[PDB]
């Protein structure tokens, strides 16, 4: 197809460029990073929600007329010390004077502070009830400024210091604010704990893997390289539209790990292709087409996996999908530019230093053993799998909460302590947001005819049960607009899991004429929010599926394979999450990990699809590509199986411990999303290096046999024409197909083929129509120039074969090398080859570096290099390599020996 031309071309021309393409990329991505670091300050905490449901335009209308809800910003209990009681006004008139002086100095951060406090002699029985009957606690609620999410966290983060130095210290905040520090300021630690534990941890991976520190180095260096240019484009990215906290540690996550595992691959590929004999030039094309192919693939395959999460509404998955786009693919680019051109410098020079450098057939084995008796091993495997979908069933969706933060955080507790001294006031009612499309105000029967509909509806609270004071009017405060067009009314709600159920009545409920109802309020919100994942969440899958199997096709080229990782990848995807939700629902290692069990948030639910389903189908490529690649080199599937297993065993542990490794530094964060997130890697991950790599994979793909690899779509992929040594004495010698005259000014024509070395055209002519056995005036075509060198070439393996000196190495060599032989034996004569008697004993006895390093010491080198040094080379990799993609083309003809007749 189309997609092999182009790496070649990038092969050859990343060589051409090192050092231009090594400066250009690392100046953006360093740019990039220094320009990004500023991501943090310019992040946002909202996008949890469906921005186009009802609930959010309730929201949106509700705090827009009645002013935002401020009265559950900060809440702060406080107590008295030395067991003095609250009503001592004497510790009254000292606190509240710190409070004061709070406020005063941070008018644009705090509104002010609300409390029995403020007015201790009140027979308001709310009020009242902002101290505890033991007269030991009492709370206080500090709405602050601010008209987003974010500015009112950072209002709450300046003024917060000497909030807490209030009673002495002997103050605890709770509220929607010290929360949601709490719960961002995770992300901080995360990546921090990525930098002391994961990185370390990276190094002695990337060292086990290879051999050393320089080979090791590199991929790391890549991963930086990603993680700062991506941060940078995510910085710019927060120019032009929102970007979520969680999306910074997705990169580190994500994009580290799997920037790692593309370099690993690019530097792994080029050590083995200078293993063989090739140079430094050709070693970095090879590596970068085959090992770019499978990269380059692999990061558009978790684009086209994290491309349907943009069909969810929810601002978070939207910030990530960013995020995972711009790491893999900055990854993919960086290991085929920066990579591919240090390597194109350093050369051999990777293999340079060791473990001393102090300043401050296993899987062989393994694969074959599985092969002869895959269903001993397929059965067992896929029973488990399925049933650890089991407890899948028992999966449960709910919204942002205190327990997202673990047991024994002071922040959670101070919450969990407000609702258990306080029980009344944390409230989350449905709101029932009336407009009018019409501009004039909304009268009381209006408000009473909705309130009769709504008294209609069965289970919202009736504390205080008369029905006329139920669906009371939404409080109003100064931030509000006021307009008599727009009225709320709000409930709490009994028994609150039924929400989905009482907030579809409301909306079934009929507005009196002419207003529009919108049903809004905390449990509306995340339940759209939920509604909204699971509409959009079949078509997900749809094109997730698609998308990866149709990329997996054009890396392949079978349609059996791709079709086949489908089925593994859904397979690794509904095990790893009944496991997660056997972890996370039914709290299996929450007391090791010390998470509480709970309901996970919907969108995550979304994320840990897509991130799962695109780790699996890229370890999949990993894998298969190299299967493939040993079927188009052309053996049996079963060997097939095997050598891409055994060429990618240490890599795929390697690149798979290395994602692990980071993985595991966030299954300790502080944040259950995170903690889910952080496992599902782990868990999707161990399943795939192991179950389905070394058994599932190569078990499976042997019961295919040849069905595995391409099937039906004939001429879907191009049979390529199978170099030749025409086509390489085409290069070597030329291919003309009118008679010319050499450097030697004789009649020369086809490959090198003297006609005669008499001064006369027509005699030259005379002698050509001869040989085609045709009048032919000096013109033949392509087909007799191959006739005709095909005699030459005859003539050549003959004398060859009569040659005491030239028979013996000439009957060991493989065909290929045979080809390169004549060529010599073209160019200078039996006699002149048979000269070279210890290299051709080298070459009789497959000493290939040997007999490359000595042939180049020759003469013959020295005067024809070019054409020497691909013949070389021939001998050294037994390869058509150094002509399949030559440089150029050749100026000087010359007739070559063994001219037949
Ligand atoms: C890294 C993980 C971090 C997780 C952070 C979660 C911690 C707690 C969440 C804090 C939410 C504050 O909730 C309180 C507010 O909720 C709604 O407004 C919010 O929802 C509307 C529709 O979306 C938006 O229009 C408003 O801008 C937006 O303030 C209400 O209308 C407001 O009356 C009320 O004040
Ligand atoms: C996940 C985190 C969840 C955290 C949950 C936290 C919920 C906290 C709820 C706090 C409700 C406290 O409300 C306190 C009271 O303030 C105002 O009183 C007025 O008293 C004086 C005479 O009017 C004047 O100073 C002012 O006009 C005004 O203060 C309202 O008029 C009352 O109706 C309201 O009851
Ligand atoms: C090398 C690998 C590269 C990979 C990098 C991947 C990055 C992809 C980033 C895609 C983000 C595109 O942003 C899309 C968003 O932009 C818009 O802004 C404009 O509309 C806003 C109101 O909507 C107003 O504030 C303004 O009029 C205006 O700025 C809106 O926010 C969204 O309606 C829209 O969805
Ligand atoms: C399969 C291949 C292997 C991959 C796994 C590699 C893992 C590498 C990262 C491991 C670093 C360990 O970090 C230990 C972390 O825990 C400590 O105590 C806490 O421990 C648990 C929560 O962290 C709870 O017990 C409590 O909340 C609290 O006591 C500190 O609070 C943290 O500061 C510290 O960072
Ligand atoms: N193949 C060669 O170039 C051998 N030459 C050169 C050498 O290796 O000394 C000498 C010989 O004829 O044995
Ligand atoms: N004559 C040329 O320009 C090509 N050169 C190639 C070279 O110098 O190595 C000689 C040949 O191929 O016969």
């Amino acid at each position: 197809f189309q997609s092999n031309a182009m790496f070649a071309w990038w092969g050859r021309t990343v060589y051409q460029f090192r050092y231009i393409v090594i400066g250009v990329m690392v100046a953006l991505c360093l740019g990039g990073g220094v320009y990004g670091i500023s991501l943090g300050n310019h992040v946002t905490q909202s996008g949890f929600y469906d921005e186009g449901s009802q609930s959010v335009a309730a929201s949106l209308i509700g705090d827009e007329v009645y002013g935002r809800d401020r009265t559950s910003h900060v809440v702060a209990i406080l107590t008295p010390p030395d067991d003095k009681k609250v009503t001592d006004k004497a510790w009254q008139k000292k606190v509240t004077e710190e409070l004061d002086q709070v406020v005063k100095d941070h008018e644009d951060q705090i509104v002010g502070w609300v409390g029995w406090l403020k007015a201790p002699d009140t027979t308001d029985p709310t009020v009242s009830a902002m101290k505890t009957q033991d007269l030991r606690h009492t709370f206080i609620s500090i709405p602050l400024q601010g008209d987003d999410d974010d500015e009112i966290l950072k209002n709450y983060q300046v003024v917060e210091p000497e909030l807490q130095q209030v009673n002495g210290g002997d103050i605890r905040l709770a509220g929607l604010n010290p929360l949601a520090s709490e719960l961002t300021g995770t992300i901080g630690e995360d990546q921090k704990r990525a930098e002391v534990a994961a990185i370390p941890l990276v190094a002695v991976v990337l060292f086990f893997v290879f051999g050393t520190v320089i080979a090791a180095a590199l991929p790391a260096i890549i991963g930086g390289l990603a993680i700062a240019g991506a941060l940078g484009i995510m910085r710019l990215v927060a120019e032009f539209t929102p970007v979520h906290f969680f999306a910074q540690p997705v990169v580190t996550l994500i994009g580290l790990g799997i920037a790692i595992d593309y370099g690993l691959f690019i530097v792994s590929r080029f050590r083995e292709e200078i293993a063989e004999g090739y140079d430094t030039e050709a070693a970095v094309r090879r590596t970068v087409m085959t090992s770019g192919r499978t990269v380059v693939f692999s990061a558009v395959i978790i684009v086209a996996s994290s491309v349907p999460l943009l069909l969810f509404p929810q601002g978070f998955l939207k910030s990530i999908t960013y995020a995972i786009i711009a790491s893999v693919m900055l990854a993919a680019i960086l290991s085929i530019t920066v990579l591919a051109a240090a390597l194109a410098i350093l050369g051999p020079r990777v293999d340079a230093l060791g473990v001393t450098t102090l300043l401050k057939g296993f899987w062989g084995r393994l694969v074959n053993v599985v092969m002869k008796r895959p269903i001993a091993f397929a059965a067992p495997i896929l029973v488990v799998m399925v049933l650890l979908i089991i407890p899948l069933g028992q999966l449960s969706l709910g919204g942002i909460s205190e327990k997202y933060l673990p047991p024994d955080n002071a922040v959670r507790q101070s919450q969990e302590q407000f609702d258990k001294l306080f029980p009344g006031f944390r409230t989350e009612p449905l709101t029932l947001v009336m407009k009018r499309e019409d501009g004039e105000p909304i009268t009381d029967a209006q408000i009473a005819d909705m309130r009769a509909k709504a008294l209609t509806v069965s289970g919202f609270t009736d504390p205080d049960n008369d029905p006329e004071k139920m669906w009371k009017e939404r409080p109003a405060n100064d931030s509000g607009s006021k307009d008599p067009s727009v009225r709320v009314i709000q409930n709490g709600l009994e028994n609150r899991n039924d929400a989905a159920k009482k907030i579809d009545e409301l909306r079934a409920l009929q507005p009196p004429h002419g207003i529009e109802v919108f049903v809004g309020g905390t449990p509306a919100l995340e339940q759209d929010s939920i509604h909204s994942l699971f509409d959009k969440l079949p078509l997900m899958a749809l094109i997730l599926i698609v998308t990866t199997t149709v990329l997996m096709f054009l890396a392949f080229g079978s349609v059996v394979l791709p079709i086949k990782a489908a089925l593994m990848s859904a397979l690794t995807l509904g095990s790893t999450m009944g496991i997660l939700t056997w972890m996370f629902v039914d709290g299996h290692g929450s007391g090791l990990m010390n998470y509480t069990p709970q309901p996970l948030m919907a969108p995550m639910i979304g994320l840990i699809i897509a991130v799962i389903w695109g780790l699996s189908t890229d370890y999949e490529v990993f894998l298969v590509s190299r299967m493939v690649e040993a079927r188009e080199r052309g053996m049996s599937t079963a060997e097939a199986i095997r050598i891409g297993t055994a060429t990618t065993g240490r890599l795929i542990t390697g690149a798979a411990l290395i994602l692990a490794v980071v993985a595991g530094a966030f299954v300790f964060s502080d944040l259950v999303m995170m903690k889910y997130l952080a496992f599902g890697l782990l868990i999707a991950l161990l399943l795939d290096a192991t179950i389905i790599r070394m058994f599932l994979v190569p078990a499976v793909m042997k019961l295919l046999g040849d069905d595995c690899w391409w099937a039906p779509r004939w001429m879907k992929r191009v049979q390529e024409k199978e170099f030749n040594i025409f086509e390489m004495l085409r290069i070597d010698e030329g291919l003309r197909l009118k008679i010319y005259k050499d450097t030697e000014g004789y009649y020369t024509i086809g490959i090198g083929h003297l006609l005669t070395k008499s001064p006369s055209l027509n005699a030259a002519k005379s002698e050509l129509d001869k040989a085609i056995g045709r009048n032919t005036n000096g013109v033949i075509t392509k087909d007799e120039a191959e006739k005709l060198f095909n005699q030459d070439v005859d003539a050549a393996v003959r004398g060859i074969l009569r040659n005491a000196k030239l028979k013996p190495v000439y009957d060991s060599l493989d065909a290929v090398r045979r080809a390169a032989l004549i060529n010599m034996v073209f160019q200078m004569g039996e006699t002149g080859v048979a000269g070279f008697t210890n290299s051709l004993r080298m070459l009789q006895q497959k000493r290939w570096d040997e007999a490359a390093v000595n042939l180049a010491k020759s003469r013959w080198y020295n005067q024809t290099p070019n054409r020497a040094k691909r013949v070389i080379t021939t001998f050294r990799t037994g390869t058509w390599d150094a002509y399949e993609f030559h440089l150029g083309g050749i100026k000087a003809f010359h007739h070559h020996h063994h001219h037949h007749h």
